[PDB]
């Protein structure tokens, strides 16, 4: 068997927007992402799927049954998001805080108790009370709670993504506006102040790199505001860095619990040995630039004491690799591997690809954990790992293989404190809608019933034993190719 | 949930030759099938895989661990074969019995206690003692035992399949020789006399239709003796009919426990409504001819009182359908469906096909059960159902779907007493060797370790609950096609 | 054999931007499309392929060899475009014309001889002289010349597509600016005045529906300006309508030769009989709205005498169908058929799909010809038909099948005057770059050599015989599926 | 261009049994192969396709139209077989010849003029006259005629393949009987005596290695007599060796024209460098053993002066490779490459596979030509090369690529005198029936009409120019994979 420490957390991760809606009274129309996915032009263009979150799995109303399944599966942790748009559907700009802003730089934001009380007057009571209700129930099952403050949607009062798509940059502009940083510090302080007693650890945000990169560079992804603007991507990145740091400080002024960040990762692997330097450039550009900012204070060639040391733990999201080849002194991501594969194809390495076109590459999780550990030596939590797999064809192998790699990291001395699968149940996969199914549990979106895929039973074995048991270790292997789609050659 | 009666048996089936060998001291070289699969000409022709049973899963030595897994899975029954070649590696012809033989017809075989004692003197002691040991352990787990007397291999002294392949029909000729019928009655009496205290129910033989049909007609299958001879097929069929009847009588002279037969089935479905009569002809020719003989005494246009009423229960093996189309007043099996599909392809009905090229068609199990019930109203046991599936891609759906159909049969009044999956573990699939993997448990043929596929955990849910539980009912559905091989169009 | 009239034209069509560049001295950087495909953000987003036209097949320099191949193939006609950006790389706004503009409506544009002389002073001499040189050579081979004035790129002084993408709608805005209509009338008059002696028939423009629809609605296509704006699509459509009418009048003031238009078509086929009305709505919205404007003067619910009767012939481009299903009182295009298929897949109708994901549907060409004929009874020319097919797998069948359908139309009384394949040679396929290969001739983009695919030899048979000969009629059939990619199911 | 010598022959090869029947009056029921393919047991087993030759392409009646197409294609040679079963449907045993037989060895057979006259009295006049008629017409088109005496079927009086399949080895036993050698010498002498004036070169037999190997070893191929017997394979091989030598001598006693043999070849390529010796063993066992016998007189370790020097030219048939890996001091053919691939799959080398599962490997034709040349330095004729390809997907590339390799051999000094494609038209592919379509011309088996595939037009280019012209040289390349079936991985 492959045995984990007694205190190692097995659980799941979940986003508010992706999972909450679907039950009566849950609809939240007040976010940029809601507007974005309902926008007729976006639907007609195929930027978004045409599926809508309000037809989703209904965690808002049915949380007890999600928690029942998690408890039955032996899970001991959950990272779940709260939605800013639910808690502050109306603007909080008028709440005075003590901020130092020098042009583009937000160096401090102090949120007084008076400000928290004013925020409480503005907050949506049903929302914050309901979050307490859900997370209280979660805790009642023996499940430790990691609260993630931000998982992409913004209140519409902060971001009109359609106006921005259209190039009206004077409209509310989300992460292009330093004001969003200050408002986020306010929000973060408020939520900690309200909910801290339920929380084990905090994450300020999830995959900010996806927000800046898909929002403003990889616009065919269909993410808001879909305004093709590399300078905007950089501005958003910096504001997300600053938002993280200012949220960290705001939360720390309320609680001393660990405050971290969750980030989207790939293992950047060189196509050939000659591409090793190119792979290193890719790691820096796509990963270290953000973490060097929030850990070491290093941003854009300058060091900021207000950014340094603003991280207690790192949430590693990992799905697959990106293969890199040198292109002059730059680099390029090689199609056909990693994230860039044919849906339900096979890479040139002989690795099957998911329903999303993501290559089976569990080794990359070890590499990414090791690399973050060696660089910063901050505690790591695998905050997402999973697969879009409607048939549960690859998922059993994917699960076991990736868990094994976490164990390997641990054996080599990486302080990884848990593994959170994405996700407990199927949910609304952003611009792709419902057809990308990442659950251990299948969701019937008509009935809202949860259904156990066989992988869920495998995960129960792991979580209850805190081990890859002898019975299931064989799943630490690549899915046999013959029975799977071959893709195209 | 889909709930079964309290006394309904969930278990597995297993053959001696397919599963026993692989551990030191287990090798049995004294069968036609052993000779057949080691024959250099057959190997070179690709008639047989070149894999050998002596490299198999090792039930002979490792039975306790098979039983441990079955007990852990909640299984309550097993149908397991004994090998005639192990028990009587030397000829028993000289043991006198009271038989009435009129040309091709064996009308009676009475095996006296003197004959049983003489047989006991000739029997391989290690073999019979070891069978008692294995089956005693099986019973000690709360597993009811259905003993199947014959599952294809014959002692070499009864059948030299290479000599027969070569057309030397004066060599020992297996089921072409009426003497084999008499020897089988002797064998059957002996085994019942020795082992009855361990047995719940008996089956005389397994899939005799495969023996006659693959042996002498469908010779590309690579089954012994591979002597293309339709008249021989008919002779073998009749002798298997007579062997069943004479074994039934011999066993009944020793024990009053139920004695049945296990047979290979397909649902014969008409391609179009115009093919309904053709499908009925196919059912008669391939199924009813045998059962009308051993139930109703009707064989070849004549009725035999020595054949009538020689059946207490029917073991239904079922894997897939055969699609039938009329061809004049005859019929033909349509390629691309049923047993005749592309390995890991998809039929024109949109049903995925297994590693063996067998179509996903759970509805056929209901139909076959219903049809046998309506015709004979004898108790039915699903004695085999499973899938060659190295990835466990289709098996979870296959399992649940077929179990559901058994429940449907029950609800409609069919007396089906249990469901036995083929198989607990991977084993030697005849001419195909080890590459066709039917287990709930994967076998590592190097280490002989058993490994739980996710389907095994699904089956544990079913067996322990005696139900398709709410958590797994969704698997009563067709595997999603997109992720699977499409085959060729 | 399937025999065509003696005067029926077999030829090819070709665009300037797609085919001209690739030889030294040919580069034309002064178009919106050039800027668009070189834009780093567009490249990084995958909106455009990253391939560049200046690496293309080099018709500008190598035209004689294209013409040699066409002449060897027996071709008797070519529709070839001229590029406005080459002829007027600097703005022509200052040239005074007599135009009546009432808000959004351009009711007349009269281009005097003084204006033509002023335009001649501004025109790029090398460009216009080189067009005369190329088209003179074309004519010297016995090839009749259909001149198409516009095939998507605009001079950069008329359209900064990057500024528009960014939402700076005060930048030069192409077909969003009524001034572009007037400038197009000037251009059209100039080219006719210069080149008329070489021209058999004129087309004002090619596939204006692609320009408005891909430019402003189907933005994932990666066409300029890629500004998602349905209102803009409508504005561009109207301006293209007006541009056509004003160009028609301007050309007719110089020459009485036939002036037509070339348009992108699909056969809109109903998924079920219940979708017939929905298919009719799709035809109107996607096809008749434009032609009713330029034939009948009907636009937006009002009739314009300045639009009525501005068409002498219709160029039918046709590649595949679109399957339509009713959606309430609207309709939707069904994925998996027509233009919306898996590249190198197979539709649910069993029709193979091209390298572009376009379904094999030759019957639609008959339907589209018949429908245009029945509605307007204007002479028809099949101005494009072809397939992206790097292996020449489907093309031989595609060619013969579609030619057959043209013959069927003719037999039923449609006045179709010729068939022009897209294309003689591989070329730059817009946002897809060079990897979509539509040639009868393969282009080696390194050497610029032309290579005859087997389909080219088939087309020689057709063109030289003016018939589908008995030897090749069998190619009027669907490509056999077994050897082709199956796609995914 | 790739230019061939002025006298280099481009043509086709054709078998009597495969192509003759299909027109009224052509049926020849008097051969082992006819009996074999009509045998109900063989049909039911799937040994044979169930298709029958009497439904074939009808060369017997329609030869003029085959010749018309060949002449239109510029072909200058044909190798066509005559059928012994047609010419001597009744036994010739009684015709006395002067033979020296020492047990298994036929050392001489002298056929006197008296014997030839007696044979003429026994010969089927219609048959021999019709062969003269067909071959006279062939010659009248400028087509040189290579007569092949034997192409597998035997008269039924010489071989009852069903009796042999059944193991009745006292029945007429074909190449297991030395008498067949003597009868073949008689036949060969007779045909030369009758037809010599029409013949340029003779071949005694075609692919005798297929006859012995498929007949008696690779019995799943469904070739007669399908009697699995390695000793019989060896006996048949020796008798075919002796038949060749005795036919050579008999024909040479009548004519001094060149007498050769046609043989089935593969390039035996080592999987890894470590397998080079194994590949050499495979070449000897499968190729050199036969040629060392008929060239060098070396057979079975002894040298026979009556076998030495009995070859004037070698007909190289070539379709694909066989990949070889060492297995101890022996070797094995690696599945997935060469002849052993998935139909319409792709090998691990990235080479597409035909409808027969044969890998695209043109390089092997060079290798095989070079190897035969270096060993024996006898003139070579590529007597077959082609592909089963119903869509003409791979054939254009296959044709050009293999012709190129012949040119390469020539450039390196191999005396290759021509290239004969298999085949002009589709025909009856033995146990596979009509579904394997090797023609440059497609045959409609209902109408018997011939249809030109595009490859036929490519071959016309080659044959008329005696060159791979600049226009078609690009087809010397591997078919692009994306559009083709990927097979399974
Ligand atoms: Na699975
Ligand atoms: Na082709």
């Amino acid at each position: 068997a492959v045995t984990f420490p007694k205190d190692f957390l097995f659980g799941w991760s979940q986003a508010g927007f992706q999972s909450e809606m679907g039950t009566p009274g849950s609809e939240d129309p007040n976010s940029d992402w809601y507007a974005w996915v309902h926008d007729r032009e976006n639907i007609a263009a195929g930027l978004v799927s045409g599926d809508f979150p309000e037809n989703g799995p209904g965690y808002w109303g049915n949380y007890r049954k999600f928690h029942d399944a998690a408890q039955a599966m032996g899970l001991t942790a959950a990272r779940i998001g709260v939605e800013w748009s639910r808690i502050f559907p109306r603007p909080t700009f008028d709440v005075k805080v003590d901020a130092e802003v020098k042009g583009d730089d937000v160096l401090s934001v102090y949120v007084s108790e008076g400000a928290l009380e004013q925020l409480d007057k503005m907050a949506n009571r049903d929302a914050i009370n309901h979050y307490r209700e859900m997370f209280s129930d979660l805790r009642s099952r023996g499940i430790t709670f990691i609260l993630n403050l931000y998982h992409w949607p913004l209140p519409l009062w902060l971001h009109d993504p359609i106006a921005i798509r259209r190039g009206n940059l004077s409209a509310p502009s989300g992460w292009l506006d330093v004001r969003t940083v200050i408002e986020f510090a306010k929000f973060s302080a408020y939520v900690a102040w309200k909910l801290d007693d339920l929380v084990y650890m905090y994450s300020t945000m999830n995959e900010p790199n996806v927000v800046w990169g898909l929002g403003y560079a990889a616009v065919k992804s269909g993410f808001p505001p879909g305004y093709l603007c590399l300078e905007c991507a950089g501005r958003a990145m910096k504001n997300l860095v600053q938002a993280h740091a200012r949220a960290y400080d705001a939360v720390k002024a309320i609680t001393k619990k660990p405050v971290g960040v969750i980030y989207a990762n790939s293992d950047f692997t060189p196509l050939t040995d000659a591409d090793r330097e190119a792979a290193e450039r890719a790691k820096f550009d796509n990963r270290w630039a953000f973490f060097d900012a929030v850990v070491r204070g290093q941003l854009g060639g300058s060091t900021r004491d207000d950014l340094k040391g603003r991280l207690d733990w790192i949430g590693v999201n990992y799905y697959t690799r990106q293969v890199v080849r040198a292109r002059g002194s730059g680099y390029e991501i090689v199609p056909g591997y990693g994230h860039g594969c044919e849906p339900n194809g096979v890479s040139p390495a002989g690795r099957p690809c998911s329903d999303f076109g993501w290559e089976f590459y569990p080794e990359g999780l070890y590499n990414v954990l090791k690399e973050y550990w060696d660089r910063y030596h901050l505690p790591l939590l695998v905050t997402e790992n999973g697969i879009a797999d409607e048939g549960d064809y690859q998922r059993p192998y994917y699960l076991v293989s990736h868990v094994y790699q976490v164990h390997r990291a641990l054996q080599d001395g990486v302080n990884v404190i848990g593994y959170l699968h994405w996700s407990l149940a199927d949910n609304y996969e952003w611009a792709s809608g419902f057809s990308k199914r990442f659950g251990l549990l299948m969701v019937d979106y008509s009935t809202k019933r949860l259904h156990w895929r066989p992988s869920a039973f495998i995960y129960r074995e792991i979580a209850k034993s805190r081990a890859i048991t002898d019975e299931i270790e064989h799943l630490n292997s690549v899915p046999p190719l013959r029975g799977l789609s071959p893709g195209h050659r």
